[PDB]
């Protein structure tokens, strides 16, 4: 791939668009550019598996055992796989093939959507902020998917039709599965939705977004990271690993644990806002995605978050003498999102900043 492309991809100033790593990987460089070098914990028992059919079983003994398993996973792990989840195999196959198809399109075709200033949705990691900034070894496509009025209509119109139709179907199925899980988590926590401002009501008309992740092979995989360590900010994340390449890791007791998605599974995790709503009973866990020297990895994360005007705090029935209130109450989700963006990166986590 030509000398001009190398120059366009590597001669970067602050304020320029973050370049495509899928394009950079075509150069097959010996050494990665300095911006991709990180500047840690050892490697490690595997994440629990929750069966959705068992969870929804009309047989109370089956349902109760699976509820106990869900409750355990949310408390002790913050991450679990879901199987027998009711999302049609043919839909999942289409999500995989259409997203694979999409990233294999040319840059021109992937960036057809024209962003007005402050429109950050669609393809792209954003802009280079400083020489200090570390870039992830990944390209993304990220957009809001619910409610309907948060969809960028021109972005959706410029997607390939089968991808768009598949994404719209997948949005609905992800939303349904998220509500199955929120409803059972409510039941596990013994929150009566009628008497109490609970959990499910916050999410039923909440926001949904998708982040499609493309992690190209990297010649120096022990210097770079696919996706920098983070906890997800919102409610429930439902992740599909698109191909059979491993890379997701979670931070457990000061060590990184690999997650290997089962063939017909999604990986589900608790976000920071859900930790707050549960008064710290369920845990939002730090995780990252690592790259490798030989194979690209793809994934799609679907985030299920409160409405922007939802008032956030620990659910009052989870505040007890045995579990006193750990977190502040009373900010809207949208204000927490904004405050976190303009927060100090030096010092504490978002969660630790919300502690009473
Ligand atoms: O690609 C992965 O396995 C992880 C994705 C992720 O953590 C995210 O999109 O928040
Ligand atoms: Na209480
Ligand atoms: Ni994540």
């Amino acid at each position: 791939s030509n000398a001009m492309e190398k120059a366009k991809l590597m001669k970067l100033g602050n304020g320029m668009e973050i370049p495509s790593v899928q394009e950079l990987a075509k150069l097959t460089l010996a050494e990665i550019p300095s911006r991709y070098v990180c500047a840690l914990l050892p490697m490690g028992e595997t994440i629990p598996v929750i069966d959705i059919e068992n969870l929804l079983s009309p047989e109370p003994i089956i349902g109760k055992l699976e509820l106990d398993r869900l409750h355990f996973a949310c408390k002790e792990w913050g991450f679990f796989q879901v199987v027998n989840h009711g999302v049609d195999a043919s839909l999942v196959d289409s999500v995989k093939s259409e997203i694979q198809g999409f990233f294999n399109l040319s840059m021109d075709e992937k960036t057809k959507y024209e962003q007005e200033d402050g429109d950050v949705e669609g393809f792209g990691q954003g802009f280079i902020e400083s020489e200090d900034q570390t870039l992830d070894w990944a390209d993304i496509f990220m957009m809001f998917t619910l409610p309907l009025h948060l969809r960028k209509p021109h972005l959706f119109s410029k997607l390939p039709v089968p991808l768009r139709e598949t994404i719209e179907s997948y949005s609905s199925e992800m939303k349904k599965l998220s509500m199955v899980l929120f409803n059972k988590m409510e039941k596990a926590l013994q929150v009566q939705a009628a008497e109490i401002k609970g959990m499910s009501e916050v999410f039923i008309d909440g926001t949904q977004a998708m982040r499609m992740n493309y992690y190209p092979p990297c010649p120096q995989p022990n210097l770079a990271i696919g996706l920098t360590s983070h906890s997800d900010f919102g409610g429930l994340t439902i992740l599909l690993q698109i191909n059979e390449v491993e890379g997701l890791q979670i931070k457990r007791e000061g060590t990184w644990i690999s997650v290997k998605p089962l063939p017909n599974a999604f990986v589900v995790n608790v976000g920071d806002i859900l930790e707050i709503m549960t008064n710290g009973i369920y845990h939002s866990v730090d995780h990252r995605a690592v790259v490798n020297s030989t194979n690209e990895r793809l994934s799609i994360a679907t985030f299920h978050d409160p409405s922007l005007e939802s008032v956030i705090g620990p659910i009052s029935s989870l505040i007890t003498p045995e579990t006193p209130a750990l977190f502040k109450s009373g900010s809207t989700y949208g204000d927490l999102v904004e405050e976190c963006k303009t927060r100090k990166l030096d010092g504490k986590s978002f969660l630790d900043s919300m502690r009473i």
